[PDB]
DNA sequence: GGGTTTCCACTTATTCACGGTTTTAG
DNA sequence: CCTAAAACCGTGAATAAGTGGAAACC
């Protein structure tokens, strides 16, 4: 094993996909204010892409990874002074969904415990505040501690694509390339490229059309951006990523595509030798792989 | 060493990735 | 008539996040 680097904005942009932040607030009689406190950016992934916990942790030479359970692994950045390389890496390579907004209060917690205030309540009162706007909210132990009120509202995110690469690491990991065979009599093959997303990013999603130039939007939260023609798949879709090197076992899965649309550019795929010889490729990507 | 960090094991709520069909485009 | 591109389904699980526990640090 000697892994390798990662794009950054392939890295930035895997990060607002299989991304996330975390800062704890246990109760602890031991410390002092009664209260410790653990701050942190992780990664939960399959075994399957494990290569890439390691090619991320070799590209930043913090963080540690570790199983998490029987079928996952994880990537926690937990060390305080190594969270100075992930807060220097995104404020010159920015997130682009709504996870920007909790990088911002990532870094609202890194400078409240970077002046040591973490230790006193008036500073533990300013955490209580930060973590409402952020993440899934305080939970119901630290409510009832804190009467206290914040306020905020986490305002939606409105920014655009910067460049190719982010799109190769938010696809590799949000991204479905997807053979659908469609049941018919007499001899139907269709390639789909779906992408799903929460309604919150439906400013990113309804760009996402026109930063591709083709696409459409289909609709309980959820969203979806597919695209089928495969004049726009052939010549948009297809050369795009193949410029921007993907990551992780999808691009396995991206290089058993790009055969199959091969076989649809010559059009060979309505022989039965060719139709035969999709279903082999098909069969062994994706959730079969 | 006494609070304080950082690490490993392990879990939980839901957005995923992903498949398959029925129906319209042209 | 024909193959294409669009429209509708539907769910398991890999996620996005989370906690308990103790070691390790200074
Ligand atoms: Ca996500
Ligand atoms: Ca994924």
């Amino acid at each position: 094993s000697r892994r390798e680097s990662i794009n950054p904005w392939i890295l930035t942009g895997f990060a607002d996909a299989e991304g996330s932040f975390l800062l704890r607030i246990r109760n602890n009689n031991k410390s002092s204010v009664g209260y410790s406190t653990e701050l942190g950016f992780q990664i939960t992934l399959h075994n399957k892409d494990k290569s890439i916990l390691e090619n991320i942790q070799s590209t930043w030479k913090v963080g540690v990874i570790a199983n998490s359970g029987d079928n996952a692994v994880s990537l926690k950045v937990t060390r305080f002074e190594d969270l100075k390389v992930i807060i220097d890496h995104f404020e010159k390579y920015p997130l682009i969904t709504q996870k920007l907004g909790d990088y911002k209060l990532f870094k609202q917690a890194f400078s409240v415990m970077e002046n040591k205030e973490h230790l006193k309540e008036n500073g533990i009162k300013e955490l209580v505040r930060i973590k409402a706007k952020l993440n899934w909210g305080l939970t119901d132990e630290l409510k009832k501690a804190f009467p206290e009120n914040i306020s905020k509202e986490r305002s939606l995110i409105n920014k655009n694509i910067p460049n190719f690469k982010w799109l190769a690491g938010f696809t590799s990991g949000e991204g479905s390339f997807g053979v659908n065979l469609i049941k018919s009599k007499s001899k139907q093959v269709q390639l789909r490229f779906r992408i799903t997303q929460h309604i919150k990013d439906k400013n990113l999603m309804n760009s996402l059309i026109t930063y591709l130039g083709c696409g459409y939007i289909a609709e309980f939260s959820w969203l979806q951006f597919v695209v089928t023609k495969f004049s726009d798949i052939n010549d948009k879709i297809i050369p795009v990523f193949q410029e921007n090197t993907l990551i992780g076992v999808k691009l396995e899965d991206f290089e058993d595509w790009c055969k199959v649309a091969k076989l649809i550019e010559e059009k060979k795929h309505l022989t039965e030798s060719g139709l035969d010889e999709i279903k082999k490729i098909k069969l062994n990507m994706n959730k079969g792989r």
